């Protein structure tokens, strides 16, 4: 397509799918999601979005970051801490995992920050567009299954407090996206990337479900 916003969606439709038809998340669209697996789910959203939102922080002024930096609607490390105080209780920051699939993915991010930035809206896209069309429907199935006292907490994740509109946002944020230079070979590679950010989810599915069923 002409636009990378389109681009991206297109290319990525296949990995999507496969992310959709994953084991794990399988069982959670049918309602079968477990506290232990809720709870892996959050500890890899936490090791996930801190590792990310380091990189944005370190190429927040770069030409090839700042068009689509937007730190108050989309930061998630201070719902997640929340959440894992709640799933994890007060030690959390002592017991919760940090396997090698969820380390395969931030060690990504960070070499994608560091010294190949210009890919870094791939992984900013695969995460924070996902999280605003998805939250929604995930988050109805998950108090479904886990049937959490009453307690306020455990979910701030699916909330950004600091957008009013998540279908105004997303269409910002594709506005932004598309405001983005870069040459045909850079573009390539960003299409590119989003594919391996799919792929890195997947196969944390793969190893949450593994640890899971023993
Ligand atoms: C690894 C997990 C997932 C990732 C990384 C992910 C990522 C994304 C991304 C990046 C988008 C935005 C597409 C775009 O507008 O360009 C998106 C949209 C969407 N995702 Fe996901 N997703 C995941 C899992 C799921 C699952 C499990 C479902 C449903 C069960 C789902 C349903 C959707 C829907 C319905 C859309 C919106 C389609 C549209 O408006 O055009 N996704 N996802
Ligand atoms: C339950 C939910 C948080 C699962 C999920 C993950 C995930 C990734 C890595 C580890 C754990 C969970 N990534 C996206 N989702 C779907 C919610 C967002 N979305 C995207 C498109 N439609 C919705």
């Amino acid at each position: 397509p002409q636009d990378l916003s389109e681009a991206l969606k297109e290319a990525t439709k296949e990995v999507h799918t496969q992310a959709e038809n994953a084991e794990f998340m399988r069982n959670f669209q049918k309602g079968q999601v477990t506290r232990d697996g809720f709870k892996l789910v959050m500890a890899s959203l936490y090791h996930i979005y801190v590792a990310l939102e380091e990189e944005i922080e370190r190429n927040k002024e770069s030409p090839v970051f700042a068009p689509v930096y937007f730190p108050e609607e989309l930061h998630r490390k201070a719902a997640l801490e929340q959440d894992l105080a709640f799933w994890y209780g007060p030690r959390w920051q002592e017991v919760i995992p940090y396997t090698p699939a969820m380390q395969r993915y931030v060690k990504r991010l960070h070499e994608v920050g560091r010294t190949e930035p210009e890919l870094l809206v791939a992984h900013a896209y695969t995460r924070y567009l996902g999280d605003l069309s998805g939250g929604q429907v995930l988050k109805k199935i998950a108090q479904k299954a886990l049937d959490l006292p009453s307690s306020g907490e455990g979910l701030a994740f699916f909330t950004f407090p600091n957008i009013a509109s998540a279908t105004k946002f997303k269409q910002l944020y594709r506005s932004r996206m598309n405001s983005l230079e870069m040459t045909p070979a850079v573009r390539q590679r960003v299409i590119e990337e989003a594919k391996t950010a799919f792929l890195l989810n997947i196969q944390l599915f793969e190893e949450l479900q593994e640890l899971l069923t023993h």
